[PDB]
């Protein structure tokens, strides 16, 4: 009775998902799919997700771009009633972090924001972050650059950020910054820039350690990692400057050197940061 309804649901969904391939029908098709998603049982949800997870797999770009968006769109329509699926959902977005396609990457980040804001205190935040760390541990660049961007988007969107679980994170970030086989330092630096702006993510006692870590990447030989390092320093200035006044002399000294950098984008970045660290009073 219900089970044959689900087969008929699948049929209706598949019928629309094929309209995502043709480009003139693409938005008709998403609109249809969002309408299908608005009226849906628990079991209809699970079926719908299923369909998204399969069509996710590796066959055309616009299609999996849009299936990733709809994982997001689901979350924002149903909130908590969709909560126990969160792990399969996260797992299925992280899987696509591997594609060296920035359209997919953008979709993946965006959806993770939506998930984080829409769905569900406590170790809800665990179910989002563990997969990203496992991703950052894997040795691919495309993957760890993207997991870095998701990690940022997630922390600034998460509705109820358990600080305890979030504060056990800074140790592993330090470790990834220290290692010289970490392939994504520039993006991970960016993420630190966001994380210090997010109340409750970095305990004040870990800020100084992390400032060291960041300031050391002004000596990296990837110029994009040095640029990112300056930028992260600017972020810590306007965000937590006054928390770090003791270290101010240090940072300005570092940057007074770094501003002579061979590479204009590094100079330009170091310049903004220097002015900002010079601007702290409070």
């Amino acid at each position: 009775h219900m089970a044959s309804a689900l087969i008929e649901l699948k049929n209706r969904i598949l019928a629309v998902l094929n309209k995502l391939s043709d480009r003139d029908t693409q938005q008709l098709a998403v609109e249809e799919l969002e309408r299908i998603a608005q009226s849906l049982s628990p079991e209809g949800i699970a079926l719908f997700l299923t369909c998204l997870y399969d069509t996710d797999s590796q066959q055309k770009s616009v299609v999996r771009r849009e299936c990733i968006r709809l994982v997001g769109t689901l979350a924002s329509i149903h909130g908590d009633l969709l909560a126990s699926h969160l792990p399969k959902m996260v797992a299925n977005i992280v899987k696509r972090l591997k594609d060296p396609d920035s359209n997919i990457r953008d979709a993946c980040v965006e959806s993770m924001g939506v998930l984080a804001s829409s769905i569900g205190s406590g170790a809800v935040t665990t179910v989002f972050v563990k997969p990203l760390f496992e991703a950052l541990a894997e040795q691919h660049k495309t993957l760890q650059t993207g997991a870095a961007m998701c990690l940022a988007r997630v922390l600034e969107c998460v509705k109820e950020p358990h600080p305890p679980t979030l504060q056990r994170l800074c140790p592993r970030i330090l470790k990834m910054l220290a290692s010289p086989n970490f392939l994504a330092k520039a993006s991970l630096l960016s993420a630190v820039g966001v994380m210090v702006q997010v109340p409750g993510v970095v305990s004040a006692s870990q800020l100084p350690v992390l400032l060291g870590a960041v300031q050391d990447e002004l000596g990296n030989s990837e110029w994009a990692v040095r640029k990112a390092a300056a930028e992260a320093l600017s972020c810590m200035a306007s965000a937590v400057g006054n928390s770090l006044v003791s270290y101010r002399a240090g940072v300005i000294a570092a940057l007074e050197s770094s501003r002579f950098d061979k590479v204009k984008p590094v100079r330009d970045s170091v310049t903004e940061a220097l002015q900002l660290w010079k601007a702290i009073y409070d």
